[PDB]
């Protein structure tokens, strides 16, 4: 017997096999299942993913909330999801995701050791294992991730290609505060001096994107100047790469990524770059 | 179903996209898709897997043949693996199989090794002890085959028992929606476990090789007298055998995992006859349990 699903209401499932059965049942009725994996504590960046998922004709939206101890406002999160018209939240316990504990895992390729994988060398194994499981549980047609975590997005693309997964990955543009700051739950930690300084990440990247008519070095130099104009911004990296995070080709499309510490708070941003 | 599919005949697809589209199309029309993943060099052990799949009602059977480079260590192990692909296809036609899936290395690994499966701790033991990347290669290629074909059920022999347990771990741990079917080991008339590696036994080695299955079935009956008696019986028979060098003989809990043996065990052996490494294993019930 398939668990109950009430059309047009928020249906909350914590049991994997439950959301699995409901997903499979809804797909046979001709809904297209869209998955938005989150860690909860939802903000406007998450809502962009949801809104993107909602506009696919026939879409039913699955938002997973799961703190992967391997890589929270429960009532508020659920309220926001209800306000967006989301029909399924999948909120499993750690024991339900890991009934046998840690055992078989995904091992990313060597991109997972670079950039963010510098200070967290196991972070992406954690993410890809949990995302592979969510994919196999919900079996969506499309899965939605933000460009805000660009390297995560590229690694998912690699998971999907390498394991021949039959889902479309959709990257959704970063949502930004009015001065450019990339939305993040970390932003709440910044004191006002840090918060005013934090705008340099996005200012650097937009400057670089426009300096880029003058070539790669002028884009990187402009970004670096803008960062160098901000106090208490400890840049961990500022790197121009190709779209898939290999090395930047001589001309063509790229991505510039930055990360920095402000006090104890780590911030990331990235942007598309066209060279020349 | 996007490529041509002729039912009642053997359809051969090399392209992953081709088998994937045809499998999907079949399942959508109600057929249940059975996967039998092999490395070719098909013998009667593999035909039991096919037959077990054929007898699932409304089944369409996909046999994959692919000698997976990632499960072989360096050396000439990969080059030395038997490849008999004309016999293999003749056997599949004779068994009434409708789909053979025969991918190229380029189609399966277009980007070389990148994202891979890392097995749990069981993969470092037994066969995996001196072959520490062996089971990673197996679970990786099995994952990809399951994703390409998306079968309802997947079939493996009990012969490579540690492999079968690791497959069931892969399936549970990644929440894969396939059912894993273990099929009993097919044996020659004297007890010798069927294996593509039997062809490398000369006449003396072939005669001596009966010791493995004789040791195991001797232990299975001795086991009413306890674990030590089961083990000592197996050991005696192995010790009486000319030119059999034992690599391990171990009595484990059924899941081979971090649990002590109780009532149900699995007794596993690996031994070398010249350069040929043979495996066998058997169910063991200790004391009361039979
Ligand atoms: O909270 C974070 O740092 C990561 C989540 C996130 C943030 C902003 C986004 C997004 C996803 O997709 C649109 O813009
Ligand atoms: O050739 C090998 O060594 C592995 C394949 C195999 C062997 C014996 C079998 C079987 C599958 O399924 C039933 O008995």
């Amino acid at each position: 017997a398939i668990p109950a699903f009430h059309p047009g209401e928020l249906n909350v499932y914590s049991a994997p096999g439950d959301v699995a059965d409901v997903s499979r049942a809804l797909r046979l009725t001709g809904r297209r299942v869209m998955l938005v994996p989150t860690m909860g504590a939802l903000h406007e960046g998450h809502l962009a993913l949801v809104r993107a998922a909602k506009r696919v004709p026939g879409s039913v939206v699955v938002v997973s909330i799961f703190v992967n101890p391997m890589q929270r406002t429960p009532d508020d999160d659920l309220a926001q999801l209800r306000a967006e018209g989301v029909e399924i939240a999948f909120t499993p316990t750690t024991a339900a995701m890991y009934p046998d504990g840690l055992r078989t895992t995904v091992q990313p390729g060597p991109l997972a050791a670079e950039l963010e994988g510098g200070p967290r060398p196991t972070h992406f194994a954690g993410v890809l294992t949990v995302v592979l499981k969510l994919l196999q549980i919900v079996r969506p047609d499309r899965v939605f991730f933000g460009e805000k975590d660009y390297q995560q997005l590229v690694l998912i693309r690699q998971l999907v290609a390498d394991f021949n997964l039959d889902v479309a990955v959709v990257g959704v543009p970063t949502v930004r505060e009015a001065d450019g700051l990339a939305m993040s739950s970390r932003n709440r930690y910044l004191d006002p001096a840090q918060r005013a300084a934090a705008v340099a990440l996005s200012a650097a990247l937009t400057a670089a994107a426009h300096a880029a008519t003058a070539g790669a070095q002028a884009a990187l130099d402009a970004a670096r100047a803008v960062l160098d104009a901000a106090p208490g911004v400890a840049v961990d990296y500022l790197e121009l790469r190709d779209i898939g995070l290999g090395p930047m080709p001589l001309n063509g499309s790229g991505r510039l990524l930055v990360a920095a510490r402000l006090g104890t708070t780590r911030l990331l941003d990235n942007i598309a770059i066209e060279i020349g």
